[PDB]
């Protein structure tokens, strides 16, 4: 019953083959990426066409960054094992706040009212953007069963898209119910990426350009970001 979507590549853009993508979004014509880079973690503003960095901060050695999302004129970021997050001004990525949260923090996105965070479990949390505390909590299910390993997130036209860690699939989640209503199958997309680096890591990172309706997907150490369209299979 859950429709499956196949992809068509519209464009491929260069992606840093050393970049362990942990957070990824599109804003004001650019990509913003939270990356692990050889043991340390950075937040970068990236030119889409060239994949080159325009602006970057490197987090303190005590912290390792995970999901990031814009909120108004801020960027909000999660961490790997710190149980805390950060808020930066978007202009110069100056840190303005730290906040605590429960458990782990993997992917982060937002809709018009809330930040939405995953943590590698089936559970998604909707944060009040001022208090940065959970005001709604939902459990994600596919075929009526809990779906764990939810990672990078993106709000796309009223749905929550999520990477499922260790797979080449992206689930489309009904935000009212937590039910998976569609599955995007990206298996085989690496065969269309050109020469691959060694090592290479997993699919992870979804961004959405609301103005032009461009959907972008990438992965850890992946040599490309793909702009893709979707068609329902069968
Ligand atoms: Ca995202």
């Amino acid at each position: 019953s859950i429709p499956i979507y196949d992809y068509q590549i519209v464009h491929s853009y260069p992606h840093d083959t050393k970049a362990f993508t942990e957070g990824f979004f599109y804003r004001n014509g650019y990509f913003y990426e939270s990356t692990g880079l050889n043991g340390r973690s950075s937040i970068r503003k990236v030119d889409i066409e060239s994949g080159k960095t325009l602006q970057q901060i490197e987090l303190g050695k005590r912290y390792f960054g995970e999901g990031i999302s814009d909120w108004k004129d801020k960027i909000v970021g999660l961490t790997w094992k710190n149980g805390l997050g950060f808020v930066w001004n978007i202009r110069n990525l100056r840190q303005v706040r730290s906040f605590n949260y429960d458990g782990e923090g993997w992917g982060l996105t937002h809709n018009d009212q809330y930040l939405i965070m995953s943590d590698g479990t089936p559970v998604l949390r909707f944060l009040d953007p001022e208090s940065l505390t959970p005001v709604r909590t939902i459990t994600v299910t596919a075929h009526g069963e809990e779906l764990p390993e939810l990672n990078e997130l993106e709000w796309v036209d009223g749905e929550i898209f999520a990477n499922v860690w260790q797979t080449n699939k992206i689930v489309r989640i009904d935000p009212e119910t937590g039910k998976v209503t569609g599955i995007i199958d990206l298996n085989g997309i690496l065969a269309e990426a050109g020469p691959l680096p060694s090592p290479i890591d997993v699919l992870n990172g979804i961004a959405w350009d609301k103005e032009h309706h461009r959907l972008f997907v990438t992965g850890k150490l992946w040599p490309k970001v793909f702009e893709i369209t979707l068609t329902q299979r069968v």
